[PDB]
This record gives structure tokens, sequence and C-alpha cells, in this order.
């Protein structure tokens, strides 16, 4: 009933600032509108390295998007999609930041090209993922299917390929009309 959620969002350089910004404004747009709800979210960039922005806990006791984005400094740096997974696996679904132990997990992976490192996801089988890759960088059926390794199953389900990132604001619009009371 519980779910944990996670943005992992791309800091790489090829993203000019307003495209950093897009990524940021629609983490803030989801999270205004699922407030109150057994949702609590934590926002982990993701570059060369890795950094979380805000826990489960910030969201918590703050339950304010806007000030918990405030401090994002853009990495400008590689796309490194396997540790980054892997980083918000074993360092990011813990106690120690609010993660509740038996919330269903969910990882929402925002990236604007292909990793830049290579391995395994094994130890993010329990969550589920899905995957947003935005831009001229995925105008191959080639390049989308690369982002498959990265999400659950069906990618039909589980990934989304936009061509521009002001597309996210009608991603958000397709989005709230997923929204229920169940
Ligand atoms: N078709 C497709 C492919 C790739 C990305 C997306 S975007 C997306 C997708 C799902 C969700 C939320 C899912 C969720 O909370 N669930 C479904 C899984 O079971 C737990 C509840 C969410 C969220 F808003 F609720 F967090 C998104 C979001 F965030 F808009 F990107 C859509």
């Amino acid at each position: 009933g519980n779910v944990d959620l996670v943005f992992l969002f791309d800091g790489s350089m090829s993203l000019q600032p307003d495209e950093f910004q897009k990524i940021l404004d629609f983490m803030k747009d989801v999270m205004k509108k699922l407030s109150n709800t057994s949702y609590q979210f934590a926002a982990v960039q993701f570059s060369t390295s890795y950094k979380t922005e805000f826990d489960f806990s910030d969201y918590v006791k703050w339950k304010d998007p806007d000030a918990l984005l405030k401090h994002v400094k853009h990495m400008l740096l590689l796309t490194n999609t396997f540790g980054a997974i892997n980083y918000v696996a074993t360092e990011v679904f813990r106690e120690e930041l609010g993660a509740r132990p038996d919330a269903t997990k969910v990882l929402i992976i925002i990236t604007d090209g292909e990793a830049t490192d290579s391995g395994n996801i094994d130890a993010a089988k329990d969550i589920i993922r899905y995957i947003i890759g935005i831009g001229k960088h995925f105008q191959t059926k080639e390049s989308q299917e690369t982002l498959h390794k990265f999400a659950s199953k069906p990618a039909s389900e589980f990934v989304k390929i936009l061509d521009t990132f002001e597309k996210l604001k009608d991603l958000f619009t397709e989005l709230q009309k997923k929204i229920y009371v169940i």
C-alpha cells in the first residue's frame, strides 16, 4: 500500500540548463500532485557520480518539493546509469534515509543518453523500474532499445521516449489521467 518512489535523474554534460530545469520541474509537478498520499519520495542526481539530493525523511519532514530541490547543482559529466541504479538499490532504499521496509519500491529513471558504464542491475530486481528517455539521442529504434535492460518488463509499459524536454509537460498531463482512488 505504501509506495517509496525514487527519481533517478540525468545530470550529464549533454543537458542544456533549461533541459535540466525541465526535469526538476517535472519531478516537482509529480510530487505536488501526490502530496498527502501513501507516496514518499527521494531524488538522486546521476552523472559520473551519484548524489541523493533529498531522501524520504526529508520529504516526510518538509513536504515541499520546491525547497527540497532548490540546491541541486548540475553535475555536467557522464551517464553512469548501471552504477546509478545500483547506488539507488543499495544506498537509497534504506531505513537510514527514511525508506519503509515493506513499501512497494518504484524507480523513475529520467535520461537524455545511453549509459557510459556497464555491468548489471541484479541488486535492483525488487524495484518496479520506469525509464523516460528524452531528446535527439533517442531518435533510432536501436537507441531506445538500449534503455530496455534498465526498466521492468514489458518495455511497452515501463519505457517512454520523448522527442523533447517540452513533452514532459504533456507526459505530466497524461499521468494525471491515470490517477485514481482505488
Ligand atoms: N508509460 C510510462 C513509461 C515510463 C515512464 C512513465 S512516467 C511515470 C510512470 C509511473 C509512475 C507511477 C507509478 C506508480 O506509482 N505505480 C505503478 C506501479 O505500482 C506502484 C504504483 C509515475 C509517477 F508519476 F507516479 F511517479 C510516472 C511519472 F512520475 F510521472 F514519471 C510512463
